[PDB]
C-alpha cells in the first residue's frame, strides 16, 4: 500500500512549495526539466573549473539525453504502427499478437537506453570519484551533480520496474548532504522494500526475509510520512497504527 | 474473392446484405420453424456485432482519459493488461451468449423433419450462415479445436466443400491440434491423424483456388512429399 | 577477442557498470523462467553481491576519514605506522565480516537452486547462469582475500556447468590456487602425495589456461609444455 | 603505560603552562616550515661566539638538520606520488596490502640512510665541539645551547625510528647541561626509553635483575616528568605515585 498511502503559516507555506520543488525533480525527463538541470549543472561546472567535473557533467548530459531520445523513438514508434493499415489482420487473436511484439520491440529499445544512459551515468560517478581533494568534494557543485546523477539512475531502473536495483543508489543518494530529508527517496526506499516483501509472500518464500524486508519497508514509509507531513499529524498517527494494528 | 468475401468479419453492410437476403427467404419458405431458427440466428449475429461496437468504444473510453497518476512504464503496461482482460471477458461472454442462439437457431432447423424440406436453398442458406457465423465466432478468439466440429457440418452442405475458405480453416485448426499434441507430448496417433488431416485441407484449399498442376499445387505436394 | 575480453571482465570485484548489466539481465531470465525457487536464490544472490559493494565503498570511506584526521599527538615515525596497522586489522576484520555475510547469502541462493528438483528446469538456460554467476561472484570474494584454496571446490563446480571449462580464466584461477597448495606443501612438510597431486592439478590448468587463450602449437603453449618437460 | 600518561592561577599557573609549551615545541622533528625563528637564532650564535670551531660544529648541525629535514619532503612526496599512480593491474585487497607493505619498505630504508647521514654529522659536530679546550668557552651559553640542540637532535632522530635504547645514554648526557633536568620532556624520553627496555626484558624472557633495574628507571623519569609539569601533589602526580605502588 506504500503507492496509495502517499497524496497556511509562513514556514507550512514554505514546506508546501519545498515538497513540490523535490517531487517534480523524481520523475522521467522532460524537456522544461531538462533545459532547467542543464542551464543550471553549466553554470555550476563554470564556478567549479574542474576538469574531472566537467566531464562528469558531459558523461551524465549524455545520459539523459540518451533516455530523452528513446522516450520520443518509442512515441513516434508506437503513432507508426497504429497508424499502418494491416488488411491481413481479420482475428482478435492476430491484433493481441501483434500488439505483443510491439510491446516487447518497444520494451527492448527502453531497456538497451536505460543500460547505456546507465553507463554514461557510472562513468559520471568515475570522474567524480577521482576527484580526491576533500575541499572540492564538500562543494556544493559537487553534491548537487552526485544528487541529479544518482537521482536519474534511480529513476531509469524505477521506469523499468527494477525495484531491487534501485535500493543500493538510494541508499547512496540518502548519503548526500541532507538528502535524508527528502521525503521522496524515503518513499521510493519503502517501496523497493515493499515489492521485495510481495515477492517473497508470492514465492512463498522464507518468513525471516518476509519480516526483514517488511520492516525496512516499514522504516521508510515512516521517515517519508514524518518527512512530509511532519510527527503527529493525522497521517503519522495513521502510518504508526497501520504499522502497530 | 466471392467465397472470401462471404468468410469477411461481420460489419454493417454484410449485416444489412444478410438479413435482408434471409428476411426474403424466410418469405419464400413460409415455415414456422425456419422464422424461429431466423429470429435465434439474428439475435445472435446482433449479440456479435454489439459487442464489436462495445469494444471499440471502451477502447476509445480508456484511451482517452487523464492518467495523471501514471508516471512509469510499468504502471501503462500493467493497466493495458488489466483493459484486455476487460476487452477478452466481455468477448467471451458475448461469444457465449452468441452461440447460445446460434444452437437454438439449430434446435428450430432440426425441428423440420420433412425431407423435401430440409433439401430447400432456404433450409441450406440459412444453416450455412449459422455454421460460418459459429466458425468465426470461435476462430476470432482462437477456439481452433472447436471448430473442425463445426467446419465438417459445414462442407457436407450443398456445394461447401467447393469452398477454399472452408478448407483454409480445417487445415488450419488441424495445425493447431497438431502442435498442442506436438507441445502436450500428447499420443504419436493424434499427432499423424492431424498433422495428415491438416495436409488433405492444406491441399484441397490449394486445388480449388490455384488448380491442381499449377506452380502453387506442385509445391504443396513437395512440401508434404 | 571481444569474447575474450568480455569474459575476463566478468572475473573481478563488482563494480557499477557489471552489476547494472548483470541484474538487468537476471531479472529479465527470471521473467522467463517464471519459478519461486529461482526468484528467491536471485533475491540473495542480490543481497550477496550488494554486501560486498557496501563493504567496498565502506573501506574507501574508513581510509579517507582516517587519512583526513589531524593527529596532534603523533610525532613519530613509529606511531604512523603502528596507527597505520590498526586500521588495516579495522579494515581486514570488516572485510572478512562482509565476506562472511556475502558467502551466507550465496550460500542461501545455493539452497533454493537446490529445491529445483525438475531435472528439465535444472537443464534450463536461466539456471545455469544464475548458478555460473553465483560461484563465479563466490570465487572472487575468496580470491580478494588470499582464501585461494577455498576457491579450488567452486572453481571445480563451476567449470562442470554448460561450457565453463571453455573458459581462460577459470583455469587461471585454479591454476593459481593449485599452485598456493603446492607451495604450502612444500612449506609445512606435508606428505609427498599431497604436493605431486597439487603440481600436477597445477600444471593441468596451467596448461589448459595456456591453450584456451593461445591456442595448441603456437609459441606460448609450446613453452609451457617444455618448463613442464 | 609511560606513552598514554604523558601525551601533552592566572600569573603562576599561567608562567608554567607557557614554559611547557615551549619546552614541549623545542621536541619535534625538524621540518621546513616554520625553521626560520630556529635557524636565525642558530647563526646569530655563531656571530656572538666569533669560534672557528663553534663555526664547524654549526656548519655540521645544520647539515644534518638538513638531512633529516629534506628526507621527510622525500617520503611526503614519495607516499604522494605513488598514491597518484594509476595500478591497472591491482585487483585484490591482498595485491595493495602487498604494494604497501614494499613502498613502507621503501621510506624505511630511504628514513635509515638519511638517520645514519644526520647522526655522521651530529658526531662530527660532537668532534669539533670537543676541540674547544679552553673551559671559559665551554661554558658560554653559545656553547651549551648548541651542545643542547646537537643531543636533542640525535635523540629525536633515534626516537623516531624507534631506536629508543640508542637515546639513553644521549638522553644522560643532555640532562647534565646547565638545566636541562629541569625539563619535562627529556624525562618523558628517558622514561619512555626504559619502559621499551623493561618490555624487551619481558619479551626476550631476560634477567630479572634488568627487568626490576629498567622498570625501576622507568619510574624514576615518569615520576620527574609529572612532578616538572603537573607539580607535586597534583592530581596527576598522586596517580602517577598510585600506579607504582599497587
Amino acid at each position: 500500500q506504500v503507492d496509495e498511502l502517499l497524496k497556511l503559516t509562513e514556514d507550512q507555506k514554505k514546506k508546501k512549495k519545498e515538497i513540490m520543488e523535490q517531487e517534480s525533480l523524481w520523475k522521467n525527463p522532460d524537456f522544461k526539466g531538462y533545459n532547467k538541470t542543464f542551464q543550471e549543472l553549466h553554470q555550476l561546472s563554470k564556478t567549479f573549473a574542474n576538469n574531472q567535473f566537467r566531464l562528469a557533467l558531459s558523461n551524465y548530459q549524455s545520459g539523459v539525453n540518451t533516455i530523452m531520445k528513446n522516450r520520443d523513438w518509442v512515441e513516434q514508434y508506437r503513432k507508426e504502427e497504429a497508424e499502418k493499415k494491416r488488411l491481413d489482420e481479420k482475428w482478435y487473436w492476430q491484433k493481441v499478437d501483434r500488439k505483443a511484439r510491439e510491446e516487447r520491440v518497444v520494451y527492448r529499445e527502453k531497456m538497451k537506453a536505460k543500460q547505456d544512459a546507465l553507463n554514461y551515468f557510472s562513468k559520471a560517478i568515475n570522474h567524480l570519484d577521482e576527484i580526491k581533494n576533500p575541499d572540492l568534494r564538500e562543494r556544493p557543485e559537487f553534491k548537487r551533480l552526485l544528487s541529479d546523477v544518482y537521482r536519474s539512475w534511480i529513476m531509469a531502473e524505477y521506469d523499468l520496474q527494477n525495484l531491487p536495483q534501485t535500493i543500493p543508489i538510494l541508499e547512496l543518494y540518502i548519503e548526500i548532504d541532507d538528502n535524508e530529508k527528502e521525503y521522496p527517496a524515503h518513499k521510493y526506499l519503502a517501496s523497493a522494500y515493499s515489492f521485495e516483501e510481495n515477492m517473497i509472500k508470492k514465492t512463498k518464500g522464507p518468513d525471516d526475509m518476509l519480516f526483514k524486508y517488511r520492516y525496512k519497508k516499514n522504516v521508510h514509509l515512516l521517515r517519508a510520512t514524518e518527512l512530509k507531513y511532519g510527527k503527529d499529524s493525522p497521517e503519522y498517527k495513521h502510518i504508526v497504527n497501520v504499522i502497530n494494528r
